[PDB]
């Protein structure tokens, strides 16, 4: 589901610093319109960015 | 994050016939009563099993 | 007060099913403690929640 | 006992994000480590901490 | 979680003769499986048991 | 790329005040945010805008 | 020797997520200051953990 | 800002020393040059990075 920085950290129990930093390793974002816009996260992908982490 | 169900495999992008599958597989559920009681899951306690499930 | 879902229900004159979609909407839920115990309300805290709907 | 944040939620019956927002509200950390390491806590001074919250 | 009186004082850093006395007092124990199985706690209902010795 | 200020700063070989003054001096935006946003970056977009400001 | 979670899974050959797992089973850990100081190992005492998971 | 080795443990209230030992922990540097160059550091990534070393 479509999820905002806030919801997506909610998800992983976690903090807002925490999705930054995972933002900072390649962790995928979806769009918006480009100034005057939030960052938009797939929870889906994210998920399947975290599980692939750790991936053998 | 608390959620349904239905919420959950929003969340991952599954069907809720996945959910049922994963539950039964051991997947952790949160208060979620027997019968007049629809189940609640924990979002952040089912992503840390479902890493952990293919993680090296 | 504590409440189940039945008795929160109750309160508002309103199906189970509503209340299953006010929680889906970010409706506020209490601690209850494992999948032993169903899920749990603060009757105050809902209230709050339902009149802060349309409080602007 | 040193528990990860999962565990903690176990032993209380709570969410992962109950823990995260315990955290905010100044609930303690044994081993926060460093990002490398993920957050131990002593169960038995968070159990305090949830009595003393609650108490006269 | 599901503890015996071993896991539980030391979830709660505590001595078994704390626990027993506990017990004395009132505190929640789980069942069981006649003549081998130790005594059982959930460690959640042993927690709001210990907090409502003296919560307002 | 979609980046934060600080791996901008780090791309360009430049200080996080310098990201800051070419915002100021209309440097495109990606992501503006709500509040708790942090702000993203197009990489891409604030190099072709540092090439044309002071391109013959 | 003394070593934080990088530095014993390296030893062990292992990943990380498989060193935190060990944790979370009961493998011996270490003290330090209190939210800092990140998690440290006793490799000895850890190496005489997994060498009892099946000891005769 | 671009700051000097004295300037940023002024604006962090700490030693020069204190500074050195960041800098052999992996605290950013900004204009580093060789020799016949003293050391440049962007305030703002120092600040960043001392902010994520205990953050969550």
């Amino acid at each position: 589901m479509e999820v905002n920085k806030k919801q997506l950290a909610d998800i992983f129990g976690a903090s807002i610093r925490t999705i930054q930093n995972w933002q900072e390793q390649g962790m995928p974002v979806l769009r918006g319109g480009g100034k005057g816009n939030e960052v938009l996260y797939d929870s889906a992908a994210v998920i399947k960015w975290y599980a692939e982490r750790d991936a053998c």
